[PDB]
């Protein structure tokens, strides 16, 4: 028999109007084990292999808030991985596997598994449709806007066929003025609508809920302070440096996955930001820098 | 059933007199799966669990050299993990599982496995003797002075018992003047006698053969260039910076894991080096910083 | 029926077998109020407009806000036309109304939500039905829909001599084509019920003014028009096409 | 069969539990462990050390009564293990309490939201609603921790971690109960139930002679001051022996109060006191026993005994 | 049951540093039977069908060199067909099926086969990952600099499902100034980074080891002679002609399929080369043009 | 499928069970010619572009213009995606 793995997926933040996978597109919750959002602990095993096959899948929304904040969390599975995110509130019952209850009460949803071996995404494939097992979509619509409602767990029995040299679990992203985040050599901790640069400032929203390690490489002309807040606190040893036209810093912070209308990591005060290069690693608290 | 895992352990560098782990101490090849020298890929899987159990264990040293160089390579398995090095030649064949042949010709060695569950190395043990499954020692003792001779692979069927969150992909090591490497919360990826500092210079010997990401945080007074030595090469993007009394650099380099009498990463030219702090991540040929 | 309406385009007759309404609360026993659920056999009556009419309609459940309801509607055996190529007397076509009256709250809070169950069966098939509205407004008039379906309804839009507004309350993601007979240019903003997928490309030219917007509405009330065109002069006709398109059918700068 | 199943849930109001003892014989044994103090940001074992709850019978936090019977034996098992969080609050206060068991006894604690859910064996419900966690047992015999070992991983059975976040700040939210059937194999004479802990400048606590009342992240020394954060909740008996150059005063902080006849004395380079205090184990950001006002503190040596309110000295 | 098919794949040219398909990209050895590098004879049978199924797959690298040259040759089978190259040494043995020995000594490697039917490559795919059966990679990494070391054979039992008309024996490739090779309706037989043009010259590197028939159609302004380089030799009948702005040649040459730092077919001496169009046919020692 | 394409929008997977092609003539035995009906297992090949490729594709019926044809296509059991996005 296999081994179950309970894994944290989201911290569900409620909404008033209508909202999909909360701040993000219909790209986040792909059913591949090469996805840090749905698989925070199996992505390290998924870097060693190229074929997977799912056996048991349950979603387990567990509430956290007091029973005073009305809401409706829905959990939806697609067989596609390229269908668009749902548009209305009432385009929810038209899916195949769906559980939609109130915010304050726990749920469950079982997903029937196939028997086909599928590729583990270390790419840059064009068709995600034939690779993934499907999407997971999470919808909130009543109210109780800025409140951590609950959190969604996920249980798996994943087996892997033929191995591989390890896919490098360190991102590498580049921003230009007017550009977006563009990943390089994987994985997908950051999605492209997660950052912004100006002529003087810089910011990153991080919602995967881990403890990470940055290496800022920012091309500016003056120095700038680096503040960490909103979703994440410093494991406070953030040592930066200046020199030539580069700006180099290294940060250890612990995000919490919750949305906020403040960037998690923010760089301000400088002038003429042109490029920002990143590396994120998912480290632990012992990887700080002694003053 | 299981899945085998062929993994690179060393690249054997021959020596005239007598040498046990081609220079490194009797600490390198502990048979825990939390040991990146022995498990460059399984340590990512093993960072999620607390108990393990080995099922199949084989060597297979494989040569790389022409049949012109005399020499002798031996492979050794202690059941202890705290015995000392094999000081003489008569001690080499006296171990429980030992195979010793010439340099130019291949070998194999099987280790009989137990059925007990042992803990995975987490941040501190003192009696390794009860946690590890044993050592591996690799003696070379006649004249094939330091030419690359061959390399040693290792096969496993490893199963793990109850899970855990991820522990540490990243090291933190700190050097003071006169002191040595002291790691804090990571794997290893370095070990103490593999770095040296002076009043003005700095060096790292990396013999693990991966592709890494450093963050040099060096308390200096003046700037200093960073070269990449004979063991390893850059990917030509070593963006660094100065600022306050710190010196901050971030390098992506790939090492062959071979002995050389040059530091693999060297930092010289400055003055009054007092502390050096590190973070090593094992990236890929991605995360380099675009100019 | 945001999903069955596409399958309803391929058929002509329908029944309705099982009908339950299953209001689920989302609130503690702290907030007062009342929610009532009403089914009419007419499909063209008005709504209360009193407390007198809420209780005894014919078939109504009117419990409190914090407590669950359940209403069942008895069915028939008749076959009725699916509404295509819009009729006027839509009383012999529809099966009835739902009315959903609340009062004496607990003001604008997510109190609960209403679920609806159906077993719908369809008799003989069509080729399709054109799922794109065509609605026209004149000065002083209202919306008059052509070509079907019923995204917008006649008390949803207003025109002036210089401005224009739509209150889209269906909660999807849509695709407009404004064709407005003006004399000057103007701007189009997206109000409270909805947001852009922000590359709405428009153009002026002759007496027409042609835009093409992609917005995502939520259906919640707001006292701003969800799509507003203002700043022009001498608006006389506004013609529409709405399509329910996803977030990839936007134009590109 | 209509493909959508409506199920109704009636969340009533405050749920509580009522606990009686019988007790009968000359063995399940329920005990309190903590009172769960909710916090806003993120917190482990609620301000206590990173190592505190630790499955030996020679552990004062989990077994304040069995630790005396554990001194007379060497081996132990643990048969039945349940954790039975009982709420004390209505459905009005938000928050989350999680209960975690490690198979290690030397890991650290989260330090994230990521690590709370999937540890291996964890129950993570809300504050106002009851939990129940069971731990599967083994059949091995392990040493009772006497004459303190270093690698206490092969000795203990594991940890308990008790993580709360996103409260409901510092309110008596609930409390955690613990059940055991402990059996003991071959007996000792006794074990010395008096700690001996030593601090140097820059160092931490290093315990000798056992048991584990104080743990190394509980004390701090300076050149002139000294402080202890006793978080075990008993009534104790100290003997401060502090190597100073001047005299000083000893006050009793927030976690504890005197039985107010603490007699101390100065003399040679030593400074010797003897205090009887009663601690509560709740957090407070004051040292529970504080010695300040002196100069050149180098060593502080301790003896702690768990004595009742009659072992105080008399003016 | 079937009929085995021993087929020449490469001729291994050793290199000092690290090299993956002796220079050519990670596109060459796709395991479709529409791949003339891996199937120099079965591609004619495979041009009649749409589905295929591999049954037996073996290597057998065979050396050609004296036992005086040190070196190491490795043979690799990805199950992916879109993974990147093995950047370092530790990645070599970490594949699913991998055998690595010295240069002077023979090997073998068996690949376990599936039972699925996959499409044969017809003129365009983007996700090769679902069409091919995998890659083959051939790493050499120590010092036997570029001497012919050995050659690698390949064995198959291939069965095909439902037929089709013949597709393409002949390539059409077009080069513009600054551009690269872009093939139109053929096999390959060339691949892009194997030709170079200047304002006055032209060259082709052919590493497939067959006997071909070219038709050079080069838009020139002046004439130019055509030589046949170091990889390949003429059969001495290279009749060419000039006329209008086109230059038309037709050559029959036989290539050994070995690396050389000379273009195998070179066209120089003219001026203002703008387009070069090709057609390659794999003739025999017949079709040369009698003077 | 000008009618099923609307019902195909409401689903993701499909099969095809029975496939017949049933060319019906509308002309006497006076007009010469040839009509062939071809099924590929590919969906991205090109078309002939010769007389050579018409006859032996894999599964083809190639009678005259004035005379009736009938071609059947064997099915599979696999589920395939409806082409969306
Ligand atoms: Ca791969
Ligand atoms: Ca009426
Ligand atoms: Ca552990
Ligand atoms: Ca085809």
């Amino acid at each position: 028999r296999g081994i179950l793995h309970t894994q944290l997926v989201m911290s569900v933040v409620g909404s008033v109007q209508m909202r999909t996978n909360n701040g993000k597109s219909n790209q986040r919750f792909r059913l591949n084990p090469s996805n840090p959002a749905l698989f925070p602990t199996l992505a390290y095993e998924a870097a060693n292999y190229d074929m997977y096959r799912l056996k048991k899948l349950t979603l387990r929304y567990v509430p956290l808030v007091t029973v005073q904040n009305s809401g409706r969390v829905a959990m939806i599975w697609d067989p596609d991985s390229q269908d668009s995110a749902p548009q209305s509130r009432q385009e929810i019952s038209a899916y195949s596997r769906s559980v939609s209850t109130a915010v304050y009460e726990k749920c469950s949803l079982t997903i029937p598994a196939d028997n086909q071996w599928r590729f583990v995404a270390d790419n840059t494939t064009v068709d995600r449709k034939l690779v993934d097992f499907g999407q997971l979509l999470f919808v909130t619509h009543s109210g109780s806007d800025g409140i951590e409602t609950g959190d969604i767990f996920l249980d798996c029995e994943v087996e892997f066929k033929g191995p591989q040299p390890t896919a490098s679990i360190v991102q590498k992203t580049v921003i230009d003025l007017g550009g977006t985040l563009t990943s390089f050599e994987g994985p997908s901790y950051l999605m492209p609508p997660d950052a912004f640069i100006t002529s003087s400032s810089f910011g990153l929203f991080v919602d995967v809920a881990g403890t990470y390690l940055l290496t800022l490489v920012v091309t500016c002309s003056t120095t700038g302070s680096v503040t960490v807040g909103g979703n994440s606190t410093l494991v406070g040893d953030g040592r930066a440096a200046y020199g030539s036209s580069n700006y180099i810093a290294s940060i250890v912070f612990t995000s919490s996955g919750v949305l906020s209308t403040t960037p998690s990591v923010q760089f301000s005060g400088s002038s003429g930001v042109s490029r920002v290069q990143m590396n994120i690693c998912r480290c632990k608290q012992g990887n700080t820098f002694i003053l």
